[PDB]
């Protein structure tokens, strides 16, 4: 079915409300013109991100009530540690308190400096820790990624030509390791074929190379190759996923999307040596190996939420409501990065913001102009996000600058769907009104955080 | 909006099987085709009944853990009697279970063997109450009442000549009191007016009769007359409420429904020497004045969730989610009590079903082929619920065959509802096909309860 | 071990503190020296009952987040109904919503008006719907168990004797049931042994007689026949338990005892057609016979409760934790109930005050004097709750003039002990300064709650 | 009181499984004599650590239910803002997922390499990220505290003459800060006057210098002042805790001990600047400055627990329950650290098996011991968590071999004192039977968490 309806019941409910346009504008200037310093009461949907925004289920909350807080051998850290080895297939775990906390371990493990770690596109905080270490990115994603309007599947694949060249002109000895992301979130939550990962795996192995994933988001990942990757459409979400890190020598995961919870992470890996440094490492950041920053309750949330993903009518409706958001937008006109991905529906600001050049930062105006209007709370992943090259100075210039509206896990409905789309369908009618802006505060990395900006 | 978006969000979900057709199939037969014998572990939509099966907020659960238990004066017991104190303003309030246990303490309280008790229509526990106790049932509902195709408003409200009838031909020493429901759950949850309860107010104090009414959805009651009672366009929810008990003497209530709890009633008076009996009786029946048989977590979480309920976005659309069920059912030519009420939609089984006799169980079989085509769970509401003949062996054969669709508070979405919707069309489109039953199993007593069917 | 350890650890607290003399002695009267009128806040270790006061576990705490709400079908009830199956061996199970719901059911269901109902001792509520239904109670306990000070074993049991006479001089047709209760509350919390439950059975039956249990401490009376009676010391709680009601044809069951819960009940039996008419008359007060008036997670809470009473040394630690506070007081000379029974310890109100009379209600007087010297609240339990003879009108003249320091399982602990006994011991000290009492307001029936008093 | 009883009573009991001593034994052996090897669900009495094993009361875990779960900008953020605001006095606060991530914000933002950190001992975590920023340690605690058996008042203070000298010998523009550490644990829980602490706030601002707060235990810090410092007896101890941080820059808490939580902790400072570079870097580690890694539901836990945690009665309590336990075995012979400090006391296993050499594992072998005798865990905090030397492979030997019997607050009573006391007093009195262990595992680093032994 094209929007299957909720596969759970409400077990309960938080109030929503909607303060005046005029209260807003005031707000929105006083946050300086960034979505990210708005507050959360003066918010009346909240589509910033889907990260550690998710309703748990009233098992997950039954789980909550039964935390073993032990700071060494809590019952919830050992039922973490089995579901992740049964579901991802892994060695070893190392919990952490969320995913830039495993960024971090794995970073400094595997990452010697003058590397290069090449990816499927650049994430943030990843880009962020690689490079802290001394590592060089380089983008081995295929250029049809990077068209915002270019309609393929599994947009997220690795161009393994891109890979080869990079095995050719360096060396696989000054290959660090290959960065897999599933999905791949800047590209608008875009899956990698199974096939892919295969290939990947395969080159990567003759070479010596080492693989690891970013599993924040392998669920949504493998609902889209059940759907959509011959040979897969009678096989299990459960399955699929745990082929999908067969090909992967390890991860890091942020527990606080697909384990559908409000905190917590991890790192895995299958390399002995490697779980013993990364032990050694995790007791300086984040806690022991056996709670890694996060108390009992939450491993146990962690562990129930991660097996609940499996689920195939859970994930199915998941994707599909994000995509039912998009599918009204397109109808209407309005432009979006295509086709949509699992987790939110990326506006494209470049077009809604013709009038725009990309150093005006489109996609932060457009965002406060959806708050402004709709009191409907979206993203910058544009200019803003990317950063500045850090042997240049210059902003990063993506090609995708997009607006984000993200959607948490089991919280809105449809009609909170509607409500979103027919505001921004009203704005999309004056798109000219958005003005362009200018920094007046720029932090020094990941800057689109608590950046400050004033109209032009 | 005809039908506006969910006024919250959701804060936690309640897992659910998703089992198909085919199962859910044997689970009816397992069953012996009565919806009232299916586990809830095996049903998607349960719409059994929307008593005690509400989901609450986030603020009642954070009261849920702020649970007094003291056996005599919890402070969860003082916040629910200044709550009802406020809310309903009455003087006096006893805590109750839930709302058959007020009405066994009213009914010994209030009732002369011999007495009349009049009222508009009746529900069963209610009315029994008033029976054993020795009372005479009138019924004074506007005729209007009984015509379940007529599409009026305020189809609850008394009839003023009847009640003029009643005083003159038995004499106002003669009648116990007037119990006044709000809405009325027989008529298909029916609306009384604000015009009417001051009418009726007016004449039995002239009479020095008195006059208690069964607040059970009174909170649907005030929307009725919020949106549809000239002159009550600028009063707010709690304004209504407030007005509606001025013109009475005192209440029965079941918190289980628009309280927005899952257990949980009341008794209210204004009368010091009836507050003394009732809180003689109540520890005979319930417990201390102070707790009435409740947890103080759950008095506290119904002093909490009748706060809640006079929210007007809340009211409104739970009544309109109601309203939008009915709508898509009528305008499919589906035939439904009209017009719908404020909790539930009743489909006319006798029109539905026309090829079948009531003996051959009409509402009674289209509740099992809803249940095998969607996992919805629907109520007989006909020849079944109405017993057999104490004395003949006859059936009572009701002129009202329906099956009742009835909608927990904030359980579910307008998508569950197309999913009803969607399932009970498709049957209607092919309607001749549905088969009549025949008994299997029935017991002497509570037939609708326990009883199996089998295929004519 | 003489007094062990608490056998759990403190998952959360709530705190406790004390309002001065002079505030409570305002409080004092303004209850009208009744302890069951003062406020839950304004006391600050509340030993009034053991009723609905207890501690749940985490795993309870963990059941009451996966409340299953239906009307019908509920896992709850399942859960619970199985439960007792197993452990206490009876045919069928009705929930109620607490214990004097049970008693309300089984009085209408096995008493015909004129009948006898024989008791090891009367309790309140049981005695007053015996009464109501029409039966007379006959009190065939030994003489010993109204001997406050008499130190000896099994002070619950039936005297044979008195049962033998009872049936020669009535009639064994003119005998409703023998109501059986472990333990036995208002002789102090007294035990009755398996030899006693095994010949009890063995009379009754031969003359067709049945037997229905008050199961509401049957845990701490199991804990003493473990502890005390020869061939049960190997023997598990459960294996006693089990045993225990293979010896009665039913039970009432306030589950706000030894369930460990904080609300809850259930009337059992072996007859088929007293299960049915037992469904037929909980839907009149309770609900249905699928939740009893309950919400779905108190079912849930108490099966998992009354399977947690079964562990050892959670009874153990329950009973001796009692049997410390009575050591305390008797080794200081303070006059008490012997030997100490299992839920309370039970201050002797003649002794303590042997300068009054029962007519001035010594027991309501220390009771109060407790509360004004210490903040503690304890309970009358002599003439006040015994309340009056229906035939005469006096007060029924216990010889058991008791105040009660009611312990709630799992709430307190050994320090909380030692305050309660250094605060009764100091006022032993002057216990001629305690007044007597006379009734200013007297309730028709369970006089006792809600009774207030003036001194003479 | 010398020993007050608890100042709260149960709400909440977590389950424990009792097993006997011989099955214990088992346990240890499956662990190979390690007490961190051990599973919780073996344990009766974890003493391992004060740290997030903390019981929350029932109006946090009513706070738990109302989580603002937003990434940005969560009511839960705010809450803790202006209660650290309110009562520690700084002007600037950066929530963390516990303590360390607070300590490696500190260190990055406040250290150039090369320069100098002096402070009252150290704690593993805190120096070494002073040190890995490029900090060299400098100890300028007084002399006394190297002392353990020096019974003397507030021996966590600084020696203000080393300070001195530190100053004259490197220049106070070579000082990154002065780390004052509340309590301090290395020295067994010895608390600072606020005489020191003005003193060293008067010295180092008279050169420019910075002085930052460990503030992890500052509440039983401020117990001690409010008990023993003269002129602070009618002081509260919010009063105390205010003060105390009136003579600090800023500070670093782990929430998880004296905030009374799981998990949390947070970075406080005054100056403007460094709290927007702190702001750049929460970032990147933990996450944006209204969540720092937490979830929003344990900044509100953890906003409620610091409150909580000012009431005298509780702090009083606290302290008061460690030092029965110290003053117990303290009578009875047993060798300790002294005075006993705030948060746990100190077995001298030197002293206690003085038959043995440190070479043997006295402390690691006394551990053992007691969980075999007792089922109580403890930390061995001797030569095995002292480590092997980087270069030589020698053990580094340290002077204190010690075992730590480490208390959470709230969890635990005067009866589980016992046991603990009782268990190592009978060990004690055949202490030469205790046998000396050998490596049969030895990882290379954090051997204390993972090595395994067999006796000797
Ligand atoms: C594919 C991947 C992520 O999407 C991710 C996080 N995602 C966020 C939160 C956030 C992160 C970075 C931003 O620029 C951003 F604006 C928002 C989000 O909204 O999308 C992390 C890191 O996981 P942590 O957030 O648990 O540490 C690793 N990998
Ligand atoms: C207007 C009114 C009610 O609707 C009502 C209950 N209503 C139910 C539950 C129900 C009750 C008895 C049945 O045979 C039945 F088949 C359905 C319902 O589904 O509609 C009560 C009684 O409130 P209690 O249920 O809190 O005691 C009082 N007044
Ligand atoms: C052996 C037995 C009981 O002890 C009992 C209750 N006990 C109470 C509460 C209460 C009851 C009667 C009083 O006079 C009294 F002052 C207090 C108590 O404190 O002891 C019930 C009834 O169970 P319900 O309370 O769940 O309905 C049945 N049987
Ligand atoms: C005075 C201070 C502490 O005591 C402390 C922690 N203390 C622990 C846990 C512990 C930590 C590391 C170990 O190797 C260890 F064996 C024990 C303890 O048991 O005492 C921290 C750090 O606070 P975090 O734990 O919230 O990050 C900062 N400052
Ligand atoms: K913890
Ligand atoms: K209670
Ligand atoms: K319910
Ligand atoms: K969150």
């Amino acid at each position: 079915m094209n929007y299957p309806a909720e596969p759970f019941r409400i077990k309960s409910v938080e109030t929503v409300s909607m303060i005046p346009r005029d209260e807003r504008l005031k707000k929105m200037q006083e946050a300086g013109y960034n979505t990210f310093l708005l507050n959360s009461k003066d918010i009346y949907i909240d589509l910033l991100t889907d990260s550690g925004t998710n309703a748990m289920s009233d098992k997950q909350w039954a789980g909550m009530m039964m935390g073993d807080e032990a700071f060494a051998g809590s019952e919830n850290f050992y039922h973490l540690e089995r579901t992740v080895q049964e579901l991802f297939g892994f060695k070893h775990i190392v919990p952490t308190h969320q995913g830039r906390g495993a960024e971090n371990l794995l970073s400094q493990l595997a990452i010697k400096p003058g590397q290069y770690v090449a990816g499927n596109m650049y994430f943030t905080t990843t880009r962020y820790h690689q490079e802290k270490n001394g590592a060089v990115f380089v983008d081995i994603v295929r250029d049809e990624a990077h068209d915002a309007g270019l309609n393929i599947a599994f947009k997220g694949d690795i161009d393994l030509k891109k890979l080869q060249k990079l095995i050719d002109e360096k060396g696989a000895e000054n290959i660090a390791y290959i960065c897999l992301a599933v999905t791949v979130n800047l590209a608008g939550g875009q899956p990698v074929s199974m096939a892919n990962m295969r290939a990947v795996r395969e080159l990567t192995e003759a070479h010596g190379i080492k693989v690891f994933y970013d599993a924040t988001r392998c669920v949504e990942n493998a609902y889209f190759i059940k759907e959509q990757e011959q040979g897969f459409e009678n096989k299990s979400i459960a399955e699929i996923v745990h082929e999908m890190f067969s090909y992967a020598d390890g991860c890091t995961m942020s527990g606080k999307k697909d384990c559908l919870v409000n905190i917590g992470g991890f790192l895995c890996m299958n390399d002995d040596e490697m779980f013993s440094s990364a032990k050694e490492l995790v007791v300086v950041y984040e806690g022991m190996p056996s709670y890694g920053g996060l108390a009992g309750r939450d491993m146990e949330a962690m562990a129930i939420g991660l097996r609940e993903a499996m689920q195939y009518e859970y994930i199915e409706h998941r994707v599909k409501q994000v995509r039912y958001l998009g599918d009204k937008l397109k109808a209407a006109g309005v432009p979006i990065v295509e086709p949509v991905g699992g987790h939110a529906v990326f506006l494209d600001a470049r077009r809604f913001c013709e009038h725009l050049t990309q150093d005006e930062f489109p996609a932060q105006s457009l965002a406060a102009s959806i708050y402004v209007e709709t009191g409907v709370r979206s993203m910058e992943r544009g200019i803003i996000s990317a950063g500045r090259n850090n042997v240049t100075g210059e902003h990063h210039r993506p090609k995708l600058e997009t607006v984000r509206l993200t959607i948490p896990r089991r919280v809105y409905t449809y009609a909170h769907m509607d409500v979103v789309a027919d505001g921004i369908i009203k704005l999309y009618q004056h798109k000219e009104d958005i003005r362009g802006l200018k920094f007046i505060y720029e932090p020094k990395q990941l800057r689109f955080f608590t950046a400050r900006f004033d109209y032009i």
